[PDB]
DNA sequence: ATTATGACGCT
DNA sequence: AGCGTCATA
């Protein structure tokens, strides 16, 4: 009864930019605004590979991973922006720098966890307590929540979408008990008020729109965020979880989109997150391991304890290039030239990082893929990173991979390399 | 011939 | 350490 922990102690948000690389290009080039458009890398093979798609273009069925030539078949007027190429490779610097713009604004409200190039988690628990105490037990007006959806509402005893949003929000606000500063639903609501302010700040100061989820933990916040994209935010309350999860495919929950999620489905013969509640913690641990089992047992009840880590900066800096089909590297001079290209971009990014962030990387990881290999990486080797010098880093990388060459001849490289990867890791303050 | 990343888990 | 999983533009 009184001891049943409910995963209501925190207020957590996830803020995720809408169509992020597309918005970065639309800010730069006004001709692309409010149009079906996509961001592409490379051009020569099938028009290039799409990595971001505006919502206008999604209406035509354009998706990520699509070749631009194929996307053009669905959407003949599709506009395209190309990722920068430097030193023979795609260069994502413009988007990394746009990410920093957003992360710095978010950091003004609370400590954030950078979760990708375009999203961060926010622990709003403390901020919510402070806003609650200056609120003086005064009700929260719908006007403070102009882009907020309350998941699961309206319900019970208008055919426009905004009309439905407000009806749900009205039901929610009508039910609230603003008299209780410890009420989780109230805390989430004030959390949502703060996230409206955060999202307004991001749009004002960068031009970029975003969506957000507000709940009691990271997994629910992430799930919530996607429910009403673009340019809206969604509150998923603890009470909303049973209905939400009753028809929620297991794969939709973060970390269950791959082999583990498939195994949950196959082994237990279920489809939806809610169905997990009928297994004991020990049953789930028996199939999926101690850690996953306990996590699943709590997660299907809406409960998760993973903290929002205080980390705003990436903890690795890497450079990678595929060499597909007939472009695979088959000579020593080829392999060395591309290690140099990668190492030169890595040095540029590392030196910037050292100046900006007062740290130095101490380990260099080198990874390659060989033709025929089923996997992402065929081989990974580390060595010391002692100087921010591209020629040394590329020479060192070659030394660690030198023996992968199976050719008797040393001038040729076999089997040909289909991927090179340089990653700087193990930072120390400097 | 999706590509370029980046975090974290396992042994 | 090196490998595997899962994730996002
Ligand atoms: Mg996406
Ligand atoms: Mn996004
Ligand atoms: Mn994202």
């Amino acid at each position: 009864g009184p001891h049943m922990a409910t995963g209501q102690d925190r207020v957590v948000a996830l803020v995720d930019m809408d169509c992020f690389f597309v918005q970065v290009e639309q800010r730069q080039n006004p001709h692309l605004r409010n149009k079906p458009c996509a961001v592409v890398q490379y051009k020569s093979w099938k028009g290039g590979g799409i990595i971001a798609v505006s919502y206008e273009a999604r209406a035509f069925g354009v998706t990520r991973s699509m070749w631009a030539d194929d996307a053009k078949k669905l959407c003949p007027d599709l506009l395209l922006a190309q990722v920068r190429e430097s030193r023979g490779k795609a260069n994502l610097t413009k988007y990394r720098e746009a990410s920093v713009e957003v992360m710095e604004i978010m950091s003004r409200f609370a400590v954030i966890e950078r979760a990708s190039i375009d999203e961060a988690y926010v622990d709003l628990t403390s901020a919510v307590q402070e806003r609650l105490q200056k609120l003086q037990g005064q009700p929260i007006s719908a006007d403070l929540l102009p882009s907020t959806y309350i998941e699961g509402l309206p319900q019970g005893p208008t055919v426009q979408k905004e009309g439905m949003r407000k009806q749900g929000l009205f039901q929610w606000l009508d039910s609230l008990q603003i008299d209780n500063l410890t009420s989780p639903d109230l805390q989430l609501t004030v959390g949502a008020v703060i996230v409206e302010e955060m999202r307004a700040a991001i749009e004002r100061e960068t031009g970029f729109q975003c969506s957000a989820g507000i709940s009691h933990n990271k997994v629910l916040a992430k799930l919530a965020c996607g429910l009403n994209k673009p340019n809206r935010q969604t509150l998923v309350s603890h009470g909303s979880v049973p209905q939400l999860f009753s028809q929620m495919p297991i794969r939709k929950i973060r970390s269950l989109g791959g082999k583990l999620g498939a195994s949950v489905i196959e082994i237990l013969g279920i489809e939806y997150m809610g169905e997990l509640t009928q297994f004991t913690e020990s049953q789930l641990q028996s199939h999926f391991g101690e850690k996953n089992g306990s996590w699943l047992y709590a997660m299907c009840r809406g409960i998760e304890h993973d903290p929002v880590k205080p980390r705003q900066l990436p903890k690795t800096i890497g450079c990678s290039k595929n060499f597909p089909g007939k472009t695979a590297l088959a000579t020593r001079e080829q392999v060395q030239w591309w290690l140099l290209q990668l190492a030169q971009e890595l040095e540029e990014r590392l030196t910037k990082d050292r100046n900006d962030n007062d740290r130095v990387a101490t380990q260099l990881v080198v990874s390659i893929r060989v033709q025929g290999d089923k996997r992402l990486s065929s081989l990974r080797r580390c060595c010391a990173l002692t100087r921010y010098d591209a020629h040394k880093m590329s020479h060192d990388a070659f030394t660690v991979i030198k023996n992968c060459n199976t050719s008797g001849i040393q001038t040729e490289w076999s089997p040909p390399l289909t991927m090179l990867f340089l990653c700087a890791t193990k930072f120390s303050a400097s």
